[PDB]
């Protein structure tokens, strides 16, 4: 075959029922991660090949980077709910990895205060309990599949993305070949 179970991607022995269809983990310690999100900008170009009715779902993990890795788990959660995702992913990563200026949650709140999002706002839900089950549903989510690493994409709770098994020389063919993955794994 072109595409085979345990080279393109692997099967869950133990598959995920009523699971979101097209699933990502990544953490802002995670250096492929960066990768994934500034340079190869993975989420979106599967995205641009699903078919559409298709929804995509990002979650963070607590498994990197400690105590500071849980208030990042949180913060997306803030992000989630907030709907300014794309305007936060950036500087976290950024604040994170590139200039290491990310050092407590008051850090991580700096970057939404500058991002736009008002004190108010933050802190309210920061603390609200639709953030509390949002981070609930990051977690159970990475629990049902088995997740140790990251960055992780996950199809229909059945298939899991292997990128070790695609071509890296060029990084366009690698995202290319990642998304037709997807979608390929989307029809199956």
């Amino acid at each position: 075959a072109q595409y085979e179970d345990g080279k393109q991607y692997t099967t869950l022995e133990k598959p995920v029922a009523g699971a979101p269809q097209v699933l990502e983990f990544f953490s802002f310690f995670c250096p492929h991660c960066y990768q994934f999100e500034e340079v190869l900008h993975i989420s979106d170009n599967v995205k641009k090949k699903l078919p559409e009715g298709v929804k995509m779902t990002k979650y963070h993990v607590n498994f990197m980077g400690g105590d500071l890795g849980k208030d990042l788990t949180q913060a997306w959660a803030v992000a989630m709910a907030l709907g300014v995702e794309d305007k936060v992913t950036v500087p976290l990563f950024e604040g994170v990895q590139k200039t290491q200026t990310i050092r407590s949650a008051s850090d991580i709140r700096d970057v939404f205060i500058n991002a736009g999002i008002k004190g108010e706002e933050y802190d309210a839900a920061w603390n609200s309990f639709v953030v509390k089950s949002l981070v609930a549903q990051q977690e159970k989510a990475a629990a049902d599949v088995q997740l140790r690493g990251v960055p992780a994409m996950f199809v229909n709770g059945k298939y899991q993305l292997n990128p070790q098994g695609m071509d890296t020389s060029n990084m366009d063919v690698f995202v290319q070949q990642y998304a037709d993955t997807v979608k390929y794994l989307s029809e199956k």
